[PDB]
């Protein structure tokens, strides 16, 4: 019945595709945990369905309907089941609406130090949501598996703001609140949409043109910034250029960050990562700039994989640093120096302690290292670009990647890899 996930077996709802969530959100006091909620699914589904069964932790339902009909349904303790007049089929999509209030719960952390959820701190609330807290706040098909566009309406109240992933439309206010729209019209996980609301400024930077391709720049300023945490002009522009040509078109029609005077780390929320002002550093804005590919595109079809997404992003800081004239070698050297002295494991993990350690971020780039310098720079970038093409729209994993590059770069360069994603030992340093 659900996803069946190798480290979260009870996400999710197996063949359910949600397409498109039209979510309508209302914080009454932004920094306390409260909301309300109208939100419409439209869902596809890759087996028939009897039942929508959708991730919710923490606010109450109180209405629901299908295709503007009232319809059964029930509440668990992290559940919402919703019966269906007939079984939804392959091909079919239909509206789910579904009405609630009350405070998100945070998911517990036993990995991470952040517990993922909707998070409230100094007159903000916000979602930081990876990998399991989407459904603190939103009704969600909540699994990397199935990405969904979002439209999101905020509303808040006047003296408060609000910023969503997705291009900013309209902004109305009526008795002293305001309604923001965002539209996040490429499809990412839950964990991927940015929710942020309370004290926030917006700022515009010039599109930035990537040959037949226009990627619109603006950036979140919340209130009480440490003095010095900006983002530099031109910044994510030269950014933008290097991954771009190194991955392919980049996959969302804005980028920026949301800068926050919090202390936590980055997520690469949807073509607007939500920054923390503690990680605020040029590597960090790079490492979730690249995630908007590896992570946001490519979608993970296991929890267990997620070292294809934070090794993607790690390494594209090498990447970067050599676009930037600096030794990528020395780069790799120092990760490999960090990784001497730590465990190493498979790149596949066992357990959710692991998903998010040294090994998902270090031993992955340098699982991509080792498979770069035995394939030479250029069939690397062009695997780089088949790589995200082959894995749009369709989730990712390490046996695919594996038999990916086989196809494409060998079985000599597929050996290497494997090198590195299998074996309890960590392996010696990959070397020209
Ligand atoms: N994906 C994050 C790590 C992370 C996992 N879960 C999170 C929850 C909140 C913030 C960050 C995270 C990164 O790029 O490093
Ligand atoms: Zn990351």
């Amino acid at each position: 019945q659900s996803v069946g996930d190798s480290i979260f077996p009870s996400l999710g709802q197996r063949g359910l595709d949600v397409q498109h969530y039209d979510l309508h959100l209302t914080v009454p006091r932004p920094g306390e945990p409260h909301l309300s909620g109208d939100v419409t699914l439209t869902v596809g589904a890759r087996e028939p369905l009897s039942r929508i069964v959708l991730d919710l932790l923490g606010p109450r339902v109180s209405a629901a309907q299908w295709n503007g009909q009232r319809v059964r349904w029930v509440q668990t303790a992290q559940k919402v089941e919703v019966t269906l007049p007939r079984p939804l089929r392959p091909g079919e999509t239909g509206r789910l609406r579904l009405i609630y209030a009350g405070t998100p719960e945070l998911s517990g952390d036993p990995g991470l130090p952040i517990r993922p959820g909707w998070q409230n701190e100094a007159g903000l609330s916000y979602s930081l949501s990876e990998p399991h807290g989407t459904r603190g706040f939103l009704p969600c098909n909540d699994h990397p598996s199935d990405p969904a566009t979002f439209t999101v309406r905020v509303t808040v109240p006047a003296s408060a703001s609000a910023a969503a992933s997705g291009l900013f439309t309209t902004q109305t206010e009526r008795n002293g609140l305001k309604t923001l729209t965002f539209t996040q019209r490429v499809p990412v996980p839950t964990y991927a949409l940015g929710l942020i609301v309370g004290p926030l400024e917006r700022r515009t930077a010039p599109d930035v043109q990537l040959g037949t391709q226009t990627v619109h720049r603006r950036d979140i300023y919340a209130a009480g910034l440490p003095a010095g945490t900006t983002v530099p002009e031109g910044e994510t522009a030269r950014m933008l250029r290097v991954l771009s040509d190194w991955f392919g078109p980049y996959p969302d029609e804005v980028y920026g960050v949301a800068l926050l005077p919090v202390r936590q780390l980055a997520l690469e929320t949807a073509g607007l990562t939500t920054m923390p002002a503690t990680s605020n550093r040029e590597r960090v804005r790079l490492h979730a700039l690249a995630h908007q590919w590896f992570g946001d595109q490519v979608t993970l079809a296991d929890w267990a994989d997620t070292w294809l997404s934070e090794g993607f992003a790690t390494y594209a800081e090498l990447l970067w640093a050599e676009s930037q004239g600096e030794d990528g070698q020395a780069m790799a050297a120092d990760w490999y120096a960090r990784l001497s002295v730590l465990p190493s494991r498979p790149l596949r993990a066992t357990r959710e302690e692991e998903i998010f350690d040294a090994s998902a971020y270090f031993r992955g780039a340098l699982a991509l290292h080792a498979l770069r310098l035995k394939v030479g720079d250029a069939a690397f970038g062009q695997f780089l670009h088949s790589y995200v093409k082959t894995f749009t729209g369709r989730p990712v994993s390490t046996t695919a990647l594996l038999t990916l590059v086989k196809t494409q770069l060998g079985a000599e360069a597929e050996q290497t890899l494997r090198v590195w994603v299998e074996g309890r030992t960590l392996p010696p340093l990959p070397e020209p």
